[PDB]
This record gives C-alpha cells, sequence and structure tokens, in this order.
C-alpha cells in the first residue's frame, strides 16, 4: 500500500492509503474523502469532476492518454499542464507519498 | 413548494413531487430525496450529466436557450437525445406545472 496526500479545494490536505493498483477515484470512494462531487459519474469518461493536477515528474510517467478521456479533460475546469482525470489513473510504486491537487 | 413536477424514474415508475418557481430541477430531485440513482452527482456545476432529463416537446421547446458549456457536456452524456437537458441548469416556471420529465 501507499500513501497518496490529496489538496483538496478548501485547502486542507486529505492523507490517505491505497493499494498499488487501485485507480486514484477508487482511493477517493473507499476512503470516503470528503471531495465535493468527486466520481460522479463513477468512472465512465462522462464527467470531468474526478480531475486531479500531478506533480509534473510522476505526470510524466503516467500510462499514454486516451483520446476518451481527453475529450472529457478538455471540458474540467482549471486546467494545467500536468492535469488528468483520476478515475484513469492506477496506483504505482513511484507514487507512494505523492501530492495531487483538487482544482 | 407550488409547482407539480412528475419525474419517469429509471425503472419506468413516476415520482411526483412539487417545488418552487426558481428552484433547478436539480433542486427539486435532491430536497425530497427523489430515488433517483446517483442524480447531482457534481452539485450542479456543469461538470457531469448525471442530471440529464428528457422533455415532452411542448415544454422542451419553451426553454431558455442552452449554453454552449451545457452542449458541450451533454454531448457526452447516456441517452442523449433532441429533447435532453441537463436538469440542474433548467429553472422552475409556472409553465411546467404538471409537466413530465424522463431519466434515461
Ligand atoms: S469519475 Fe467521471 S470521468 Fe472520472
Ligand atoms: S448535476 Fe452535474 S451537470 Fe447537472
Amino acid at each position: 500500500k501507499i500513501t497518496v496526500h490529496f489538496i483538496n479545494r478548501d485547502g486542507e490536505t486529505l492523507t490517505t492509503k491505497g493499494k498499488i493498483g487501485d485507480s486514484l477515484l477508487d482511493v477517493v470512494v473507499q476512503n470516503n474523502l470528503d471531495i465535493d462531487g468527486f466520481g460522479a459519474c463513477e468512472g465512465t469518461l462522462a464527467c470531468s469532476t474526478c480531475h486531479l493536477i500531478f506533480e509534473q515528474h510522476i505526470f510524466e510517467k503516467l500510462e499514454a492518454i486516451t483520446d476518451e478521456e481527453n475529450d472529457m479533460l478538455d471540458l474540467a475546469y482549471g486546467l494545467t499542464d500536468r492535469s488528468r482525470l483520476g478515475c484513469q489513473i492506477c496506483l504505482t510504486k513511484a507514487m507512494d507519498n505523492m501530492t495531487v491537487r483538487v482544482p
């Protein structure tokens, strides 16, 4: 299991654990993280609520983005150069102790 | 609450409740605890399509003009029709009394 920190929109840092292979939405849902609206479509690429902003060194080694994710991601609020839809990103060793930001 | 709205749920059952002019249809659903699975998940912030509703033609054609934002998100909705709108963007007016909207 690995530690993941979430900077929520209110500014509070949510520290929690997930298992390698778990999506970031899985992490939010299982641990009942208090992130308003997160995971609206329950990970079917029909919403932008699971948008997360990653550290650059983490972002650059994420799995190649699919066109389906990109179309949904295009509509997210507060898009950055390090943005992905969290329901598509699964935990890896390199993410231990990483921080993600909820825009 | 002064006007009646009939919601045809995904199971084909009709849920009837009331709201006041000025409320969104999302408000009407969530404030009355209607049993519509996952409806309103992004909380009216135009970031999902879980509040998708299908309107009868005579009501649909009287609705407020759809924004590009709403249209862009509605495009990717399940069961999108010509008479579809995002419910959280639709404010109740007096004309909507006894209208029927359907959840795909
Ligand atoms: S939960 Fe909707 S696209 Fe990620
Ligand atoms: S509740 Fe998400 S867009 Fe209407």
